[PDB]
């Protein structure tokens, strides 16, 4: 659109770093008192990445209500997302408790469990049908029903059972497995194909709870996913689709969780994905 002209402008002038730093400087600052309580030290993967008190997801069971997760409610775009860190070995039961209580239908994972030889996330779902997972703290059972492994992502059908009530729910697990180890993708094509697969699944529909999106810290790749999805919604929905300002959308999102988009390359990649995605739609 006109967006692609502004994009070439930013590239010519080499000012992605400058735009990104303005975003960091204008971003909202809200308290994260609960996240920083001493008893929550082992529920945070990165001490530098915390949910704001006002938007944090609260667990319902009689125990510590804390999980490192934030509700991002985009009013104009009419979509909500839960952004969360990759679960830790002691928070997988909390993670699936949140999926249950928030009535999510899909989980979007944007990292490999290990990248460049380092763990980014616990193995929080079963890899084999016959070896289900029981989370004794939150009283939940999780079974792999089937999985469709494709070249750039995997979709799994998971069965989540509340062992307290014996109610069961089918959760769709969308695992984007091909984000580059370093930097961002030269092209947003496979990321966009992945987004549209998630959309096509129904998981983002308002009849469900918000999709749960995560990477390692729940702000960088996760922020890219939600930013692009929301901008593409706004471009398809607004009377004047050229009025969608990606930087403004990102600042709005950052009222709900700190640090969304962690690098100027991720910002540039987001612009690129929205540009290419808008052509498609
Ligand atoms: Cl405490
Ligand atoms: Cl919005
Ligand atoms: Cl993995
Ligand atoms: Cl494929
Ligand atoms: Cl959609
Ligand atoms: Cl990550
Ligand atoms: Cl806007
Ligand atoms: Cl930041």
């Amino acid at each position: 659109m006109e967006m692609e002209k502004e994009f070439e402008q930013i590239d010519k002038s080499g000012s992605w770093a400058a735009i990104y730093q303005d975003i960091r400087h204008e971003a909202s600052d809200f308290p994260c008192r609960v996240a920083k309580l001493p008893k929550n030290k082992n529920r945070n993967r990165y001490r530098d990445v915390s949910p704001f008190d006002h938007s944090r997801i609260k667990l319902h069971q009689e125990d510590n209500d804390y999980i490192n997760a934030s509700l991002i409610k985009m009013e104009e775009a009419q979509r909500s997302y839960i952004l969360t860190q990759g679960p830790l070995p002691n928070t997988c039961g909390h993670f699936w408790e949140m999926v249950w209580e928030q009535k999510s239908r899909g989980v979007v994972m944007l990292n490999r469990v290990m990248e460049k030889g380092s763990l980014k996330c616990a193995q929080y779902w079963p890899q084999k049908e016959e070896k289900e997972m029981i989370f004794e703290d939150t009283n939940l059972k999780l079974t792999l029903i089937s999985e469709d492994i494709k070249s750039y992502y995997t979709v799994r059908q998971l069965e989540l059972e509340n062992l307290t009530t014996q109610e069961t729910r089918e959760i769709l697990h969308f695992h984007y497995t091909t984000w580059p180890d370093f930097g961002v993708g030269e092209s947003p094509a496979s990321f966009l194909n992945f987004l549209f697969k998630v959309r096509e699944s129904g998981s983002l529909s308002p009849e469900h709870g918000p999709v749960v999106v995560h990477c390692s810290a729940g702000i960088g790749r996760s922020g890219t996913f939600c930013l692009a999805d929301t901008c593409l919604l706004l471009m398809d929905k607004r009377k004047d689709p050229s009025s969608v300002d990606i930087k403004k959308v990102l600042l709005e999102m950052r009222k709900f969780r700190m640090g969304l988009i962690q690098t100027a390359d991720q910002l540039r990649f987001s612009y690129l994905a929205v540009i290419e995605g808008a052509k498609f739609i």
